[PDB]
């Protein structure tokens, strides 16, 4: 296991060193999105939460195709406001229910250190 806690204040610094393999060592789901919501990285813990195969979702549009239940002001709206502003750091609970048993999670979105990239972190609640 990579020893990083969900919600850590410096999480973007810690995850900046991680290739796809290190990311798979986290205790929580981690997705990296570009500013348009395309999936750049998607770790094993996230796949365990959602059932999706991490390798297959990379390159897909998160808000349009993968996760339409997040296409709402409560999730996508927060993301895009952060992308527009350049300073995203928001945490909230949410239910994932698209083609899956509804699953309640805690979501933390945070701007990455790599230029136009944004993390979505997820854990069960
Ligand atoms: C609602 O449609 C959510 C779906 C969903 C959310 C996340 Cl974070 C995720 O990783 C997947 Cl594959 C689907």
């Amino acid at each position: 296991m990579e020893h990083v806690a969900f919600g850590s204040e410096d999480i973007e610094n810690t995850l900046a060193k991680m290739d796809d393999g290190q990311l798979d060592g986290l205790a929580f789901g981690a997705i990296q999105l570009d500013g348009d919501g395309n999936i750049l990285q998607y770790n094993a813990a996230e796949g365990d939460i959602t059932g999706r195969d991490p390798k297959q979702v990379i390159g897909k549009n998160f808000f349009k195709d993968v996760a339409p239940c997040t296409d709402s002001p409560e999730f996508y709206g927060k993301f895009k406001e952060g992308v527009a502003s350049g300073n995203l750091n928001t945490m909230f609970e949410y239910t994932f229910d698209y083609q899956m048993t509804p699953t309640k999670v805690k979501v933390h979105m945070k701007k990455a250190l790599s230029g136009d990239s944004y993390w979505v972190f997820v854990k069960r609640v």
